[PDB]
């Protein structure tokens, strides 16, 4: 059930897969939504040890279960690459500044 824990947000594999599919599709069509223009390149400044190759893209995953459509993105993100492989699930919760910590 709780495959990914972001602070207090709990996401299942299906939740991630659904959000990732939506984000990858917009990337594929070259579209973006929200004040921060998601999905956009994630440079991995935090230096996370991803098992998949770059480039990476961040896309918001909502605790409500809805697919992001340009509103408030919240603190959690799913990270994917050009192969639509899941690099990881990250969050701003528990981090300082605009930094991310990996969800466990
Ligand atoms: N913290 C962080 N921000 C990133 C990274 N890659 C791109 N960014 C963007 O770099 C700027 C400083 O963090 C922000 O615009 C941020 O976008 P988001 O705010 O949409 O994450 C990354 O690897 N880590």
């Amino acid at each position: 059930a709780c495959d990914y824990t972001c602070g207090s947000a709990c996401y299942s594999s299906s939740d991630v897969s659904t959000a990732q599919a939506a984000g990858y599709k917009l990337h594929e069509d070259g579209e973006t939504v929200g004040s921060n223009s998601y999905p956009h390149k994630y440079n991995n400044y935090e230096g996370f040890d991803f098992s998949v190759s770059s480039p990476y893209y961040e896309w918001p995953i909502l605790s409500s279960g809805d697919v992001y459509s340009g509103g408030s993105p919240g603190a959690d993100r799913v990270v994917f690459n050009e192969n639509n492989q899941l690099a990881g699930v990250i969050t701003h919760a528990g981090a300082s500044g605009n930094n991310f910590v990996e969800c466990t």
